[PDB]
């Protein structure tokens, strides 16, 4: 599924990610964006052999399990194909735990060198939440 961009932000205001552990919603939307242009079929193969899934590009070298990332861990406790459902509800409450381990969002390259410190609020003006 591609989202629309206030489609989304509803869609992760209603999942709790307003303000989880202090990051605005505009924040998520943005990382959103730049990680995966909305779409929650995305993926990317990282040099490492690991590969990063859905809306959010979650690795599978330490959060969910794809079957070809040898000595990985699973610390999201799913198989990397449920990230790319349309329904975000795997890839929200994983990304809760990434987001709460202490990186906060700097564990999304894009969120770091795209959105933050600029005006995330913009990812979800004219929005109706
Ligand atoms: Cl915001
Ligand atoms: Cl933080
Ligand atoms: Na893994």
């Amino acid at each position: 599924k591609v989202f629309g961009r206030c489609e989304l932000a509803a869609a992760m205001k209603r999942h709790g990610l307003d303000n989880y552990r202090g990051y605005s919603l505009g924040n998520w939307v943005c990382a959103a964006k730049f990680e995966s242009n909305f779409n929650t079929q995305a993926t990317n193969r990282n040099t490492d052999g690991s590969t990063d899934y859905g809306i959010l590009q979650i690795n599978s070298r330490w959060w969910c399990n794809d079957g070809r990332t040898p000595g990985s861990r699973n610390l999201c406790n799913i198989p990397c194909s449920a990230l790319l459902s349309s329904d975000i509800t795997a890839s929200v409450n994983c990304a809760k735990k990434i987001v709460s381990d202490g990186n906060g969002m700097n564990a999304w390259v894009a969120w770091r060198n795209r959105c933050k410190g600029t005006d995330v609020q913009a990812w979800i003006r004219g929005c109706r939440l």
